[PDB]
């Protein structure tokens, strides 16, 4: 039942909604969710493509914007920024209640900037200012350029959702860039206590890539094992003396956020990823149908750190089979960028 969301909060995990639309906010539904245990919202270009295509409340907004001399991209941005600012206003009470630790809404920069660090910084700073809310996160793909941009944006005091992570190595590079940005601010006497970063580590896409060719005992296990190992890496990085010296001065840890947690293979229970990845100081962003399923028949238990030995053994067998999870991660990130660009082009076409 609904109280499962508050049970998961007590285990130290926030559950965010992986959807946004004009009607979600305008109907009052998002406000009611933020009382029932939902703690934030994520978007991406595919989410907006589907929302713009199916939500009746955009029609008048598009007609109004087609009366102005605007590029399709600025029509999209005006719509999306308006949705994000309205959602931020709904989530502000939650955000302020925890000292700025919850109640975030994420907006992703244009996919075409993913390999352009400077362009990404420029757009992220601009979208941060355009939204004009303290609880907005700018979402940046974790390419090498995005990790460059992360350091700069953190040093600028901007909260960031670093996305399309599939690699433990790349995630550790992101933590190091975050720490460099934090150290910069502390050296300059600037505040850090309100800077929040999440590392959105994708789940289902790993199993989708591998399962058809894996042995029995590994089907449906790799993505969870990879996340469990990533969380162990997280514990080790953020408790080390180097980060402790920053946390003592007010720095916040990055938090892992499990994304792509809707189950895509009907051979697995629909709550598999949410049920399996609950641990302290994490987030899980879930699509509506998965949120529904978890409320109905999910289980709140601290599963993320259970059986870490088996996760390690499974990843060792994945390597034994010749699957290089770092090569896979790079491909999956590339493929995700191509897919997001496809979705973005699809949504822009009706805005011409």
């Amino acid at each position: 039942g609904m109280t499962i969301l508050s049970d998961v909060k007590a285990l130290g995990q926030q559950i965010w909604l992986d959807n946004l639309s004009r009607s979600l906010v305008q109907s009052g539904e998002l406000a009611q969710m933020l009382k029932q245990g939902v703690c934030g919202v994520t978007s991406n270009p595919a989410i907006f493509q589907k929302a713009f295509a199916g939500d009746a409340l955009y029609a008048d907004e598009v007609a109004a914007l087609k009366r102005q001399n605007l590029s399709p991209k600025q029509r999209y941005e005006t719509m999306a920024v308006a949705d994000v600012r309205a959602a931020c206003d709904v989530c502000l009470a939650e955000h302020e209640s925890t000292g700025g630790k919850t109640g975030f809404v994420s907006l992703e920069v244009s996919p075409e900037l993913a390999k352009d660090a400077q362009g990404t910084v420029e757009e992220a700073r601009r979208l941060h200012a355009a939204i004009a809310r303290k609880n907005a996160m700018i979402k940046v793909p974790a390419t090498d350029a995005g990790i460059d941009a992360l350091e700069t944006l953190v040093s600028d005091g901007i909260s960031v959702n670093l996305t399309l992570l599939f690699s433990r190595a790349q995630t550790l590079k992101a933590y190091a860039a975050y720490a460099r940005g934090i150290a910069k601010r502390l050296a300059a006497g600037q505040s850090v206590a309100h800077i929040q970063v999440v590392a959105s580590f994708f789940i289902s896409r790993v199993d989708s890539a591998l399962d058809a060719t894996l042995p029995d005992r590994l089907k449906g296990k790799t993505a969870i094992a990879l996340a469990k190992a990533a969380y162990q890496d997280w514990e080790q990085y953020f408790t080390a003396p180097e980060f402790a010296a920053l946390e003592a001065q007010g720095a916040n840890r990055v938090q892992l956020l499990w994304a792509s947690t809707g189950v895509k293979n009907p051979a697995y229970p629909d709550t598999l990823y949410v049920d399996s990845l609950i641990g302290v100081h994490t987030v899980n962003t879930v699509p509506d149908a998965t949120l529904k399923a978890f409320i109905d028949h999910g289980t709140a238990k601290a599963t993320l750190t259970e059986s870490a030995d088996e996760a390690r053994a499974r990843l060792a067998e994945i390597a034994a089979l010749g699957i290089d999870v770092e090569t896979l991660a790079a491909r999956l990130q590339e493929d995700g960028l191509k897919q997001f660009e496809e979705a973005f082009e699809k949504l822009l076409a009706p805005l011409v």
